[PDB]
C-alpha cells in the first residue's frame, strides 16, 4: 500500500539499535564538493530498494565524526545519510543551513552511483547538533519540501523560525551551552501551531548526548524520520502517548496522532 515502507515492523527495543540493513560507507572529500566541506555519507547496502535522504549538520567547533553514531544508526534503518563537515569548523547556524542545502543538492545531483542509486530524491530531510541545530531550523524556514527537521540541543540567537515542515527537536536538561530554556524551548513554542512539532527533553543530560549512542535520541530520530519521510505510520506509536523514563519533558500538538 504504502511504497515507500521498508523494514519489519518496529519495536521500541530495535531502534535503540542499528537496524536491519547493512550500511556502506563514503567519505566525501572537503576539495570534491561545492558549498560544504564534505562529510561522511552513511547509506544501505545489500539491498535493491531506495530510501529518503538526510542531510546532517555537527556544531560548533566540530566534525562529522561527533555524529557518526547516528548517521549509522540512521542508515542502518534504512536512509542515506550524509553527515557533513563544514567549510570551517567555526561556521556559524545560518552558515550551517546554506551547507545542509549544498549537500542535499549534492546529494540529489553528485553523489557516487552507488549512493544515488539508493536515495529517492524526492523525500529529504535534515538533522543537526547545536548550531547545526539551529541550521536545520533556518532551512526548514528555506525549503517547505522537505520532509522533516530534527534539531538536536540546537542553538541560535534567532527564537523564531517560521517553518511548515515538521519538527522534533531533542533538548538536553541540564545543557548549559544551548540552555533549553533560551534555545530548543523558546524554537519549539514559536514554531507555528500548525505546524507539526515535537519537544523531547532528555532527563539529566548535557548539551553533548547527542555525540554519542543514545537510546532516546535513536528512537524519537528514527522515528520521526520513518513517519515523514517513508509516511510510514508504524512509527505513530513512538511519538503519541509517549511514555519513556528518559524524557523529563514532552511537548506536541499532536497533529501527527489524531
Amino acid at each position: 500500500d504504502n511504497p515507500y515502507r521498508r523494514g519489519p515492523n518496529p519495536t521500541r527495543d530495535a531502534l535503540t539499535a542499528d537496524g536491519p540493513f547493512k550500511v556502506a560507507t563514503y567519505t566525501v572529500s572537503r576539495l570534491s564538493v561545492s558549498g560544504f566541506g564534505g562529510g561522511v555519507i552513511y547509506y544501505p547496502t545489500g539491498t535493491s530498494l531506495t530510501f529518503g535522504g538526510i542531510a546532517m549538520s555537527p556544531g560548533y567547533t566540530a566534525d562529522a565524526s561527533s555524529l557518526a553514531w547516528l548517521g549509522r544508526r540512521l542508515a542502518s534503518h534504512g536512509f542515506v545519510v550524509l553527515v557533513i563537515n563544514t567549510n570551517s569548523r567555526f561556521d556559524g547556524p545560518d552558515s550551517r543551513a546554506s551547507q545542509l542545502s549544498a549537500a542535499l543538492n549534492y546529494l540529489r545531483t553528485r553523489s557516487p552511483s552507488a549512493v544515488r542509486a539508493r536515495l529517492d530524491a524526492n523525500r529529504l530531510a535534515v538533522a543537526g547538533h547545536s548550531m547545526g541545530g539551529g541550521g536545520t531550523l533556518r532551512i526548514a524556514e528555506q525549503n517547505p519540501s522537505l520532509k522533516a527537521a530534527v534539531p538536536l540541543t540546537p542553538w541560535h540567537t534567532d527564537k523564531t523560525f517560521n517553518t511548515s515542515v515538521p519538527v522534533l527537536i531533542v533538548g538536553a536538561e541540564r545543557d548549559t551551552v544551548a540552555p533549553v530554556s533560551q534555545h530548543a524551548i523558546p524554537f519549539y513554542q514559536n514554531l507555528p501551531s500548525t505546524t507539526p512539532k515535537v519537544y523531547v527533553e532528555l532527563c539529566n543530560a548535557s548539551h553533548i548526548a547527542p555525540n554519542s549512542n543514545n537510546a532516546a535520541i535513536s528512537v524519537y530520530t528514527i522515528s520521526w524520520m520513518k513517519l515523514w519521510v517513508d509516511n510510514d505510520t508504524r512509527y505513530r506509536q513512538f511519538l503519541c502517548d509517549v511514555k519513556d523514563p528518559a524524557l523529563c519533558d514532552f511537548r506536541t500538538n499532536n497533529r501527527h496522532c489524531k
